[PDB]
């Protein structure tokens, strides 16, 4: 037994079955997890692979680490989507944020990862500073009145950076999973114009995650902070070393090696 | 269309759509045209290359090194039978002799002819010189000597074998210049790093700096892969990005994946790569 992905018609990747743990099928929907020998649980949704157990890492740590330590001092955090909770996880290894906020559709796609990708959450769910919010992410362009430090959108509307904006403190941080960069560059072209329109600095960094398929991976990068991505390597292996996090791929260098951007990317955006 | 699976893994792969088959003999090799990646090379249900995405791997295997070494004047390249490596060689005008090692010459002229666009009409240039042979057997030379060494090819991690000796490497030594750089493909480091711990431990036999850089590569699946990198001049790999983006400016490639931003983050190695090299010594 196999498993194709199907986000684009003309290639993809695939997997061997062991076992598969959860599937389900609606009319406009098809939801699965199986366990795969090379890359542990796989969550896909209608035939587009979410998140791995092997390989989640890459992906939430760079998501996660480059904008908290490139902010020198973010006491508050916003998540939007990241139901699995692995960026949760990340969030909560830095003793110095004080209170985290999770917005998500809705309360079952949290608790369903929560029993099948424990891993993700690792148990990250019981940490005292979190919030749980059910709702449209945009919807919280309404805002609490509520106001965070770096914004992490784990998932890309205009409606939904304005929002952004207005509540995010002075000195912050949006950063948003912007696709792979290989086959087309219009998504960070859009991206870019877009943020450009609410933020003073908006660039790009990148990660290879095994598991999206076509090399590199674009993270948005969007701030009115015009120094915090031209950083020296050595302040964040300062900020690095303590807190300190033991990752398992971020590190300083990484860091900020992320934004040397290669070179058809960059005419794309000029 | 109809689908075509790389074997490479049995656990999982990648597959693509097949608009017309360009040429199958079943060593079981197959180049067939697909819609996103353009031609692609299979050997032994193991994708080889790829029209639309090699420039990545070449631009990467061929400038980092050129270009961190000053002033490479004879390049050897093993392996490399599409001539793609060739064709970005040649884009240096400082180089002066280029030598090509092939297994036979029938894979050479294959490759021109299905993969015209990966030489280029490269095999045409004036300091070009190719050579049938086993690589390893050019641990004999011509008495030939070289600035920069590009390989396919890798003494392979085995079972009943050495820790530190090998007759690749050595020969690979033997006939480097005093300034020289040797670079070969490492494989992608995501599923297991023991290849890379093999490769540093041999290669610290024959080289006082031995170390990996890295690009991902689509089509080799699994994230990034490695590119080794071995020498006795232990600068080369800490060179200032400017003095890179200097060399650069010209002789001026224009290239599509490489700068001089890329040159220096290509040597950033994720961490989980560093602490399976942390056993191999300070």
């Amino acid at each position: 037994k196999q498993w194709h992905e199907t986000l684009h018609d003309q290639f993809g990747q695939y997997f061997a079955v062991d076992n598969v743990l959860y599937h389900e099928k609606t009319d406009h929907q098809d939801l699965i997890i199986f366990e795969n020998a090379a890359f542990g649980r796989v969550m896909a949704l209608d035939g587009v692979v979410q998140t791995t157990e092997r390989d989640e890492f890459i992906y939430h740590e760079m998501m996660t680490h480059v904008p908290l330590l490139a902010h020198g001092h973010a006491k508050h955090v916003l998540i939007i989507g990241g139901g699995d909770g692995a960026m949760l996880r990340e969030v909560t290894r830095h003793k110095n944020v004080e209170s985290i906020t999770m917005v998500e559709i809705d309360a079952g796609v949290v608790s369903f990862c929560r029993q099948y990708l424990p891993n993700h959450n690792a148990g990250s769910y019981d940490d005292p500073r979190f919030k749980l919010v059910i709702d449209d992410g945009v919807n919280f362009v309404n805002q609490t009145s509520q106001t965070f430090d770096v914004i992490i959108s784990d998932c890309f509307t205009s409606a939904f950076y304005e929002g952004c904006k207005r509540c995010l403190n002075p000195g912050g941080i949006f950063v948003a999973q912007n696709g792979v960069c290989f086959l087309q560059q219009e998504e960070a072209i859009d991206s870019h114009r877009k943020l450009s329109h609410y933020f003073s600095d908006v660039g790009f960094y990148q990660a290879a995650i095994p598991t999206y398929y076509g090399g590199i991976m674009t993270f948005a990068w969007a701030t009115d902070n015009d120094a915090l991505r031209h950083l020296s390597t050595e302040i964040i292996q300062a900020r690095f070393l303590a807190s300190g996090l033991k990752c398992r791929y971020y590190n300083p260098a990484i860091h900020t090696a992320a934004f040397a951007l290669p070179q058809y990317l960059q005419d794309a955006l000029a």
